[PDB]
């Protein structure tokens, strides 16, 4: 049981990837907390991945709320093990620079920098407390590679890519690891984009299709477990080599099938 | 010269770094813009300029503010060719993640993440006007590899390096180019005050030309970034930090123990 | 069993990381085949991980041989699914780049980036005919990051790294993935200069070197088919190495005196 | 002006870029030294760049005709401050990994990887007797982004690179830079000669400018990374590739698409 006894926290848990990366978590030993917004089916969604888990509503723009969620975790099993920051703010709005309004922006960076700052800066000392342990930051693609929307919420990516190396750094000393996953296009609820911009992405990773929830779990699993002791500080893509390929393969391979 | 008849804003501009790229990008022949908080001499920076500089206040917090610089300019000159995104919010308070407060976080995000957006909003309409331009944005090797201060700091400009690519990728299509520099350490009055001699000492060793950088060692890059030299650079994060990061830590202790 | 009937090479496979991936990869239900020198003591490798690993020599230099390993899996097991590339050849005489010769530079580029691009050469048909599999090539932290020595050896580390890409993108399509792995300082024989050990231990975030096992489990996971979705990358087993800032333990030290 | 009375090799100096960059260094007041092999035109273009520019054939896989250019450039000149490592091999039968042969790969390595390292090995001693100096490398946007085509050239780019990052590292405190530029597409006769026009379009709309680079865009980032004004610029590797890999890659598509949707 790769993470047998561990306590972990998954946050945006009703979530696509956050749902199934509770149940990986779980499946591999590991006592999860859900937790996610007051408007979710968070009750139904611990019901789902069984196995002890249980749930606590936490809103990330509050660091009160930030920090009840890791004292109720405490409350519950006395420890502290894992942490995946796995929630997100995605605002429609969030389109070109010029078009940036404040609120937008604002409301971007509350959720997705601070927000995973201040699940860091109340978990990391239960972390030390446990003897050690380890935080998976989710970043995304889109931090590395731009286009012409998501200007905030890939900025945002980017300071918890720093973030990370932080974390890595100052607390190694003391037995913490964080790495981040930048995910390339995901099936989820929050993709079911449209259609023909999924299906031009989809040629662009090199399995030929967008990535599963479950695959990104798997990493997380993985570098949230003592397997990975000798990894940290890192940020490493689950994107089927999204940016590992030169722009403009699928349509030079099409030409080069004609000529 | 190397920027003939070009107009330039440069954010910052009473700082070291800020001044000395005002030295050099009017001594490379464009018509500069300094701009600062307004408790800053601006006055006496751009009379120490010379060669037609003006001066005119900014609060990078506030939108107003940057719509009224960005305005002036033009009411000016009629035109705006080149943006530094130079200044920078450090508070002397941004330590480890777990001493964070929300106020030192904002503070700096509001000013460094936010701020360089907002400049980036409102000079992207005018720089297209101009029939292209070119935007540098000061980032910082901390964004890359981190140490146990400057967490908040850190993470914004990581931010900045992702905008950038954004601002390069959305506006390419309509002659506008942007790259952020990643300076090493430099030699300001910011630093002094800063770090401790001793400190300051050990980060020299780790610069392969064994010292600490001047100001206008990135100035002179600010300068090259925004002249139609750089016309195929565009949306890259450019290190001038004397390979700071391009050397296995330890080195000097390794030569050390050789001789 | 994370990798339950795949059949694996792994090359280099009597040394310390190539023993103990081996070990791990049968561990996980693989079907190892350990191939190194003649001269290295294979057998004794392949008896001491057992679960029916087999073994045979290979020269990385010699493209007959390559072929001969691949061969020898195939008609021992009808088919592969990893390949581990895991030999490298590091010369003593590799210091500085102006004392460098030809002899030193040419050796340590004809195991590490020609023998690795044969071993995919002929790999690659095979495990397209398997319905699909992963390669995992072993680079090196030295290659972003430089001293005042192996300077050959860094530089094949780099042609490995890019030819990762290269395979992951090429061969994507027909359902092979290829990533590397860079390693900081792992504990094995051939490193055993102990005041340098020592220093570079500082700079890791754990504060000591890596173990082989620690090399080995993140091979076995890129092998496997939970890292379906993870191809054409570099992944850093090296503590955060090049995650700090370097200074970082000396800064440490300044700031407990002051 | 920026490298007045500076001496400067330029290795492939009569190729697109090479030709093109020997007169921007000249232009900015370089003494500089054309070499190609011997079967380029050498003669024709110093003649060209003019403003007191020489000529001297080297082959990089020969360690005797490399040290013989480093050689001749200090008889004519007395020192030597900036080497541009530009000349590159590359082979039409250099395709995919599945049919690489041996010589393929193996005259890409000893032209680009071992040639530039020998390159390096007898210039670095004169760049400190100068008082310190520059060198600069030239890799490619292939080293970071593969394709189908070109699988030995793009490594020995990324050897190019790590060894960039070893010279500066190792004679930085003897007073010599060494970085790397990334190159994107860029006009030269050979890709005139090596990929068809429509592949040629289609690489173009993904380079943000809309269009594929001229060699005196490369060679003014040559130019820059030689001077003095890059001081505290060293073992970096900087693209010139009008963002090539800055963006998500199918763009130019999502955006057709978006404009029709």
């Amino acid at each position: 049981a790769e993470l047998e006894n561990k306590v972990a926290i998954i946050t945006g848990a009703c979530g696509g990837i956050g749902l199934e990366t509770s149940r990986v978590l779980a499946r591999a030993g590991a006592r999860v907390v859900l937790a996610d917004l007051p408007e979710t089916d968070l009750a139904g969604a611990a019901a789902s991945v069984g196995r002890g888990a249980v749930h606590h509503v936490v809103d990330l723009t509050n660091e009160v709320s930030v920090r009840a969620l890791i004292d109720f975790t405490i409350d519950t099993f006395g420890r502290l093990d894992i942490v995946d920051n796995n929630a997100a703010h995605s605002d429609p709005a969030d389109m070109l620079v010029t078009q940036m309004t404040v609120d937008v922006w604002d409301d971007t960076f509350t959720v997705n920098a601070r927000g995973t700052m201040l699940m860091c800066k109340y978990a990391i000392p239960r972390l030390i407390s446990a003897g050690g342990g380890a935080i998976v930051n989710i970043s995304s693609a889109t931090a590395h590679a731009a286009y012409d929307m998501s200007t905030a919420y890939a900025c945002t990516k980017a300071a918890i890519e720093t973030l990370t190396r932080y974390v890595a750094t100052q607390y190694g000393r003391h037995g913490v690891r964080c790495n981040a996953i930048a995910p390339g296009l995901v099936r989820t609820p929050r993709l079911e984009l449209p259609q023909p911009i999924v299906d031009i992405f989809a040629t662009h990773h090199l399995a030929g299709r967008i990535g599963e929830p479950h695959e990104i779990a798997e990493l997380v699993c993985f570098l949230a477990s003592d397997r990975a002791a000798f990894i940290t500080g890192q940020v490493i893509a689950a994107d089927s080599g999204l940016l590992a390929h030169l722009p403009g393969l699928p349509q030079i391979r099409a030409s080069v099938a004609e000529l």
